[PDB]
């Protein structure tokens, strides 16, 4: 695999989005490693759906919390996700409004990453593309945080709460780190984003809950 990559470079990251006081960033890190996929198998790059997730994922608790697996497995079974501008994100739980015309992705299943490993996270962001990742984000430091690599001491990698996209993995003044998208608004961190440490033990338990769609 690559010593680093960045998919925003290569044109396969949307814009940072803002969930708002809904708890679904479990949508928007699905929607992210699918829009990550839709533009790698079709050359464009559009917004998904955040609230076709959130309304139709029933395996998933809208605004309460979900998973990425789990919405991957609707997108499959359902046989589609619309686009944001077909389905537009309200950040509150409304009955399913799915339509087939506003279609914009397939998925035909997922994958996860074996729990805990960095080196097999980094060969699928590398292999694949950007990848839906679950992380410890409680800690006031990453709650401000606002730039280099992250790192806090105090995360626990056995609490899981916050869902996240990586759509890289370099170094930085010699410290190695995941780049992250969060979804937060383009205000929060730097442009959005958090350059999290890679290979210190798993910081954040990044490499506990990985995923990515097939398409
Ligand atoms: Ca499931």
């Amino acid at each position: 695999a690559p010593d680093s990559v960045d998919y925003r470079k290569k044109g396969y990251v949307t814009p940072v989005k803002n969930q708002g006081q809904c708890g679904s960033c479990w949508a928007f890190s699905s929607v992210g490693a699918l829009e990550g996929q839709l533009k790698k198998k079709t050359g464009k790059l559009l917004n998904l759906s955040p609230q076709n997730l959130v309304d139709c994922v029933s395996e998933n608790d809208g605004c309460g919390g979900g998973y990425m697996t789990n919405a991957f497995q609707y997108v499959q079974k359902n046989r589609g996700i619309d686009s944001e501008d077909a389905y537009p994100y309200v950040g509150q739980e409304e009955s399913c409004m799915y339509n087939p015309t506003g279609k914009a992705a397939k998925c035909r299943g997922y994958r996860e990453i074996p729990e805990g490993n960095e080196k097999a996270l980094k060969r699928a962001v590398a292999r694949v593309g950007p990848v839906s990742v679950a992380i410890d984000a409680s800690l006031t430091s990453f709650q401000f945080y606002s730039k280099g690599v992250y790192y806090d001491e105090s995360c626990n990698s056995d609490n899981l709460n916050h869902a996240v996209l990586a759509v890289g993995y370099g170094i930085q003044k010699g410290n190695k780190h995941w780049i992250i998208k969060n979804s937060w608004g383009e205000n929060w961190g730097n442009k959005g984003y958090i350059l999290m440490a890679r290979n210190k033990n798993n910081a954040c338990g990044i490499a506990n809950l990985a995923s990515f769609p097939k398409m």
